[PDB]
Formats: structure tokens, C-alpha cells, sequence
């Protein structure tokens, strides 16, 4: 088991993770090894394959030249799972191109062939025992499993030979349901991972614990006080959009409607879409919501859509932020430095306002715009931003975490 914690039944939930003894803001709950991982496919080289070190003058596979290491043991620790790619990415070259999902997937098959036994990644929560909610899949859901099986099928047939269809859909489908991103300080996209005991916890949208990442090593800490027998929650998801959004996206990902505090009295819905007729707001709401999608020179998108809601919404309504945020990241691609950084100006403040005391998004918000000011020489404002994400992330992320020396560096160096 783990420490000060236990697995209990949720009622309407499953299961769930209960504490048995108090919390505080900032202590760490657990942590958690992950039980299968895979680094994305665009990070190759900057990370490690084996333990997420992100370091230059990496080593590189020699026989497939596609995966990079610290060193020779994080090279001979990752190849059971490398071997898994290293001779298919030679042979198949530019058709090579299995979904990140169907990668993973291999990595999980390996592992129960090496490790059948419980691993210590499994304390409370076995992968076996994962929710699938096989009952609930449409024809849309069951066609991208059937697609990702034939592509495990073609592209790791030599290790995993051609696994059984019917265990596959299953697998398939609590790979979906329990699946983590990993994301570095900035919300980048770093890989895809199983971590078994962190999947135990339920949601809220108002959350008690917020999960980050030491390398491949998942770190559960409080952001709220929690008292015994209290239900730990994290969330599922961006908590800036208004509750019918949120639940939108816990219906179609996770097969359930949310029942938290903020769901329940929709308390910040108000804030979220405030207005600078009720029937022009609910068209404008439907045509933010439909916009967003879109996206989900790429400027023209959103800079239409912001004047186009500007009518209705005023600036810190969050679909207009969310489309500022789109316009500053294609501005971050287009390396206009000053245009990004105009658009993070505007967001931050409202922005803040929206999430929780305690959240990744905002600590990532403060880096991004750190990082703009540090690069177009305001230093000081640069070393204000960054202070106000380490305030977050000593919290979230531990005071000892090696992003938090490395924002220091950051500041010492400029
Ligand atoms: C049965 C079924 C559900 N789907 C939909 C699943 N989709 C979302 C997940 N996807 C992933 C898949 C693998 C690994 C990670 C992810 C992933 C994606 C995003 C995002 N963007 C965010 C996160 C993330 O870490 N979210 C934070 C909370 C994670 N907790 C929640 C509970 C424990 C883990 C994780 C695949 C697509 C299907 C779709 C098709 C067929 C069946 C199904
Ligand atoms: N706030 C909530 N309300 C209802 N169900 C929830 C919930 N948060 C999580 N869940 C359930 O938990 C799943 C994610 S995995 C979390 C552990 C799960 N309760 C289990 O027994 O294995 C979701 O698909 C959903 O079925
Ligand atoms: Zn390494
Ligand atoms: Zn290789
Ligand atoms: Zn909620
Ligand atoms: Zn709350």
C-alpha cells in the first residue's frame, strides 16, 4: 500500500484513493515510478529516452540514430522497451508512424511479459485491474481502437508477436481512460505514461493535490489542507473553461458529469464568459466554443475570432483568452518574440484570476512570459515573472524540484 492513504470505494466514482492521516499545503502524498512511458516523438534529442533528462550533448542509438541517452547505462536500462522501435524504425524509415498511444501500449505488453508480477508502480491499483468502460464505447471510439491494433500489429510484431483482438480492445480502452501526458515547466508536451497508483484518484474541479513530474518519477503533493478520511482529487483537466465546457470534455474522455462544488453552483461561470440579450450571449458562447474546436499562419483564426467577440465579451472572458493564448504560441513558432510577448501581457492577470490558487497552468504562464521578457532584455520584469511561477511551483512541485534551481539559474545568468 501507500503510506497515509488507502483504497476505498467512491460511491458513484469506483474506486478511490481516501487519506488516513492529515495533509498540509505543499506535502507530498506519494510519489509514483512509471510502469510504461514513451518520449514523443519531437523531443527526441533533447531528452532522455530512459529518465527525461533534459540536457544537451546527449549520446545517440547507433543503430537506429533515433534515440538519444545521458549515458551508456540509461541506453542499456531502456533497451528492453527501445528494442521495442530501434530495428522497425530502420526498416520502415518515413513509414514508420505509430499513434504515441499504440507506443505506449507496446511498452505496457512488454513489461507484463518481463514483469508479470506487481511492480512497485502498483501499490493500490494494478493495470489489470484499470477501468475500460468497454459498455460505453461508440462506433467512433471501437474504429480508433481497431485502427491502433492494427498498427501494433504491423509495427511490433517482432517482440509482441499478434496479441489477441478481444484483450487488445480492452487494453486499448483502459489505456485511454488511465493514460497520463507528461508536460515539462512550460505545459510542453514531453511523452505519454502509466502511472497505476496515481490513476486511482478521481476528479474534482476543485482539487486537493496537484500531480507533476521528477523525470519519469510522478510526485503527488497538496494544494488544499486534507483532513482524515477525506477523498484525494485531482483534475482531469483545464480548469480555466465554464463548468458546461469542463463536463463537455469529462463526458466524452472519461465517461462521467462532475458533481464538485464549482460544477455544482457554476460560481465562476460568470467571470469565465463576462460580457462588456441573452440570445446574442448564447450565440456568441456557441460560436467561441464551436471556434475553439477549429484550432483543436494560424493568426488570421484568431485574431478574427477576437474581434468577432470583442462585440459581446470583454478581454478577460476566458475564449477570449484562450484564443490570445493560441495567437502567442503561433507568435512563439513564427519567433516573434514581441508579438508573443504582447499577447502574455494581456493574459496573465485575468488568467490568474480564473484558476486556483495553486495551478500549473498559471506557474507556466509566468515562465513563458519570464522567459519573453528575459530574451527582449527586461531583466527585471523577466525576474519578477519567473519569482511568481517558483511561489507556485515550491509548492506544487516541491521547493527541492530541479526545475525550480534551474528558473533560479535562469535568473542568476541573466
Ligand atoms: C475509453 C476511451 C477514452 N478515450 C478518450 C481518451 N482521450 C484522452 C486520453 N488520451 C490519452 C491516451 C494515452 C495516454 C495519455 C492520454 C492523455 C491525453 C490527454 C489529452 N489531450 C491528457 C491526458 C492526461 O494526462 N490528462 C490528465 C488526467 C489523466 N488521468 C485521468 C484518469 C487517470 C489519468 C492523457 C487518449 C484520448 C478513448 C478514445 C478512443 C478509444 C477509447 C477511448
Ligand atoms: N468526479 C467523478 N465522478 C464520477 N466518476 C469519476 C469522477 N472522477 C473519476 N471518475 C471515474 O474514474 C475514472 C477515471 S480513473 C479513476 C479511478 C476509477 N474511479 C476506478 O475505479 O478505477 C473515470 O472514467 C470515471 O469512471
Ligand atoms: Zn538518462
Ligand atoms: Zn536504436
Ligand atoms: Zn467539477
Ligand atoms: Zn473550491
Amino acid at each position: 500500500g501507500l503510506g497515509g492513504l488507502e483504497r476505498f470505494c467512491s460511491p458513484g466514482k469506483g474506486r478511490g484513493l481516501r487519506a488516513l492521516q492529515p495533509f498540509q499545503v505543499g506535502d507530498l502524498l506519494f510519489s509514483c515510478p512509471a510502469y510504461a512511458y514513451v518520449l514523443t516523438v519531437n523531443e527526441r534529442g533533447n531528452h532522455c529516452e530512459y529518465c527525461f533528462t533534459r540536457k544537451e550533448g546527449l549520446s545517440k542509438c547507433g543503430r537506429c540514430k533515433q534515440a538519444f541517452y545521458c549515458n551508456v547505462e540509461c541506453q542499456k536500462e531502456d533497451w528492453p522497451m527501445h528494442k521495442l522501435e530501434c530495428s522497425p524504425m530502420v526498416v520502415f524509415g518515413e513509414n514508420w508512424n505509430p499513434s504515441e498511444t499504440v507506443r505506449l501500449t507496446a511498452r505496457i505488453l512488454a513489461k507484463q511479459k518481463i514483469h508479470p508480477e506487481r511492480t512497485p508502480s502498483e501499490k493500490l491499483l494494478a493495470v489489470k485491474e484499470f477501468e475500460s468502460h468497454l459498455d460505453k464505447l461508440d462506433n467512433e471510439k471501437k474504429d480508433l481502437i481497431q485502427s491502433d491494433i492494427a498498427a501494433l500489429h504491423h509495427f511490433y510484431s517482432k517482440h509482441l508477436g499478434f496479441p489477441d483482438n478481444d484483450s487488445l480492445v480492452v487494453l486499448f480502452a483502459q489505456v485511454n481512460c488511465n493514460g497520463f501526458t507528461i508536460e515539462d515547466e512550460e505545459l510542453s508536451h514531453l511523452g505519454s505514461a502509466i502511472f497505476p497508483d496515481v490513476a486511482l484518484m478521481n476528479h474534482s474541479c476543485c482539487p486537493n493535490v496537484i500531480v507533476t513530474y521528477k523525470g519519469t518519477l510522478a510526485e503527488v503533493r497538496a494544494v488544499q489542507e486534507i483532513k482524515p478520511g477525506e477523498e484525494v482529487f485531482t483534475s482531469y483537466i483545464d480548469l480555466l473553461y465554464p463548468t458546461e465546457d469542463r463536463n463537455d470534455r469529462l463526458r466524452d474522455s472519461y465517461f462521467f458529469t462532475c458533481e464538485c462544488q464549482e460544477c455544482t453552483t457554476k460560481d465562476k461561470d460568470k467571470a469565465k464568459v463576462e460580457i462588456r440579450k441573452a440570445e446574442a450571449i448564447r450565440d456568441m458562447v456557441r460560436y467561441a466554443r464551436n471556434v475553439i474546436e477549429e484550432f483543436r499562419e494560424l493568426l488570421e483564426i484568431c485574431e478574427l475570432s477576437q474581434e468577432k467577440m470583442s462585440s459581446v465579451f470583454e478581454d478577460s472572458n476566458v475564449y477570449m483568452l484562450h484564443m490570445m493564448y493560441q495567437a502567442m504560441g503561433v507568435c512563439l513558432y513564427m519567433q516573434d518574440w514581441e508579438g508573443a510577448l504582447q499577447y502574455g501581457q494581456k493574459i496573465i492577470k485575468p488568467y490568474s484570476k480564473h484558476y486556483p490558487l495553486y495551478s500549473l497552468n498559471v506557474a507556466s504562464m509566468w515562465l513563458k512570459l519570464g522567459r519573453l521578457y528575459m530574451g527582449l532584455e527586461h531583466k527585471a520584469a523577466g525576474e519578477k515573472a519567473l519569482k511568481k511561477a517558483i511561489a507556485i511551483m515550491e509548492v506544487a512541485h516541491g521547493k527541492d524540484h530541479p526545475y525550480i534551481s534551474e528558473i533560479k539559474q535562469e535568473i542568476e545568468s541573466h
